[PDB]
């Protein structure tokens, strides 16, 4: 079982450890209270193996899709943050780690899409998607293209098809309807319609993957590209000096990406779930405490109000946040499982000529609503 009057954190290796560790640090001098760091391979399956026999850490670090899993088991504690609290916090953030009605982690981060533009190439991104052909055109006159990006991974498409009506499940209030799939109405059709259209017209290839993407954009060959805020430390800044903005409009509407949220849950046997919430809301989501982590790694855009307003000084944080308060919190829900492998093979097979737009998202909205 796990040991009382000390706190055991995991946390994923490609994190900001050693600054959490630092937090961790400076709970021990003001409380006595020794926190350990760790990040251990797979820990994000290890998790739910020794959390389910009463072991683990005392707190859990991961992506909040995952978190839904945990918390259908049992694993997580329910949280309580108080209204004072709750409200220094973005309020989308907190959906991402309601299930079934309760607060079941803290929010540290927020990920989502922006565009990433070259300066050199387009001073001026474009505000719409409907304005990237007539640029393409423009800028294949002297051997560039105006975007690459991954169309193999519905992640990455989501965002034009989402803008004029798609969602993958309806979100009221706090809960989430598995039976109302977004997936094959005409705002998605429209979407997938504009990127299909795109391919045909030679503006873009269908077999554009991410490091195919990456590379163009890094070398200077393309003018733009969508990506998160792990890719930034391998743009290559010798070539390119590059901006991150808004994702375009479609027919007006804003590009709404899917929205990851780093969370923090209290494992469900932890005798030390007090010492984790004041370890949590005290220490970690504070200025400070985010200023540790973020200084060691960067978590992109935070969901502590205060901090981001400062971190927002760099506009790449600035249009992260801006993208994600316009997109879609990802499903925490075991049907989100469906949703990607069927959306993926109507995206491939729409832009292959495979399937019609209109037979491809009737058979992906067919095999979700199941």
């Amino acid at each position: 079982k796990i040991e009382e009057g000390k706190l055991v954190i995991w946390i994923n290796g490609d994190k900001g450890y050693n600054g959490l560790a630092e937090v961790g640090k400076k709970f021990e001098k003001d409380t006595g209270i020794k926190v350990t760091v760790e990040h251990p391979d797979k820990l994000e399956e290890k998790f739910p193996q020794v959390a389910a026999t009463g072991d683990g850490p005392d707190i859990i670090f991961w992506a909040h899709d995952r978190f839904g899993g945990y918390a259908q088991s049992g694993l997580l504690a329910e949280i309580t943050p108080d209204k004072a609290f709750q409200d220094k916090l973005y309020p989308f953030t907190w959906d991402a780690v309601r299930y079934n009605g309760k607060l079941i982690a803290y929010p540290i981060a927020v990920e989502a899409l922006s565009l990433i533009y070259n300066k050199d190439l387009l001073p001026n991104p474009p505000k719409t998607w409907e304005e990237i052909p007539a640029l393409d055109k423009e800028l294949k006159a002297k051997g560039k293209s105006a975007l690459m990006f991954n169309l193999q991974e519905p992640y990455f498409t989501w965002p034009l098809i989402a803008a004029d009506g798609g969602y993958a499940f309806k979100y009221e209030n706090g809960k989430y309807d598995i039976k109302d799939v977004g997936v094959d109405n005409a705002g998605a059709k429209a979407g997938l319609t504009f990127l299909v259209d795109l391919i045909k017209n030679k503006h873009m290839n269908a077999d554009t993957d991410y490091s195919i993407a990456e590379a163009a954009f890094n070398k200077g060959e393309t003018a733009m590209t969508i990506n998160g805020p792990w890719a930034w430390s391998n743009i290559d800044t010798s070539k390119v000096n590059y901006g991150v903005t808004v994702l375009p409009t479609f027919k007006g509407q804003p590009s709404k990406p899917f929205v990851g949220v780093l969370s923090a849950g209290i494992n469900a046997a932890s005798p030390n779930k007090e010492l984790a919430k004041e370890f949590l809301e005290n220490y970690l989501l504070t200025d400070e405490g985010l200023e540790a982590v973020n200084k060691d790694k960067p978590l992109g855009a935070v969901a502590l109000k205060s901090y981001e307003e400062e971190l927002a000084k760099d506009p790449r944080i600035a249009a992260t946040m801006e993208n994600a308060q316009k997109g879609e919190i990802m499903p925490n829900i075991p049907q989100m499982s469906a949703f990607w492998y069927a959306v993926r093979t109507a995206v491939i097979n729409a832009a292959s000529g495979r399937q019609t737009v209109d037979e491809a998202l009737k058979d992906a909205q067919t095999r979700i609503t199941k």
